[PDB]
DNA sequence: CCCGCGAAAAAACCGCCAAGGGGAAAACACCCAAGACACCAGGCACGAGACAG
């Protein structure tokens, strides 16, 4: 803090809409600092960074984990972020149902009614993943897709099931 | 039906295979396995309980 004053003190300083601080993620793996933008999203990390523009999201998908105790949150990109020698289709985030915040946006609540609609205001506080899918979708306006009418045997909303020699989940949307 | 329907001499220009299907070698990528890098979250240590004792 006294680093930053002594910044302030001399420059003249004049911005992302809200930024989410270290997410679990699954695909890619680690975690990473989400900065929201008016027309793409900066995910950042410790070492590497990449930023999706919202022309490149295809579908948001909120789904429950088997043990009702985890969201996923999946979002389709096009084309794929590359790293390297490897693409990736989807970017999945995982996050806890007793995992709360209080997010500010950085913008008026004029300003934030136009752009919105009203589909956000200046101050909000719930579960993480409904800020989250709230927030993507006052963005892209694309519908977040959810869990049909399926009920496994279990209670769950999946079935565990294996594919490409690794063990996951396959929701029936 | 078969066969014939004059001796010839000179010149010129046009006729100059193309496809469908089977096979070989090559790359072209899928699948599987193993190593090395990023990192993150799980154990250890410490404070601060507090709650039976």
């Amino acid at each position: 803090e006294a680093f930053a004053q002594n910044v302030l003190s001399k420059a003249d300083v004049i911005d992302a809409i809200c930024i989410f601080r270290e997410l679990q993620c699954l695909t890619p793996r680690g975690r990473y600092d989400i900065r929201i933008y008016p027309t793409f999203l900066h995910l950042h990390g410790k070492t590497f960074d990449y930023k999706i523009p919202y022309t490149t999201v295809l579908r948001l998908f909120l789904l429950p984990h088997k043990d009702q105790r985890q969201m996923f949150f999946v979002i389709s990109l096009d084309p794929p972020i590359k790293q390297g020698q490897t693409r990736y289709h989807f970017l999945i985030l995982l996050f806890s149902k007793d995992e709360d915040i209080s997010l500010t946006l950085n913008m008026n609540e004029e300003e934030v009614e136009k752009r919105f609609e009203g589909r956000l205001t200046k101050n909000m506080s719930g579960s993480l993943y409904e800020m989250v899918s709230r927030v993507m979708k006052a963005l892209v306006n694309r519908k977040i897709t959810v869990p049909g009418n399926f009920q496994g045997h279990s209670g769950a909303q999946c079935i565990t099931c294996s594919y490409k020699a690794s063990s996951g989940l396959l929701y029936p949307l």
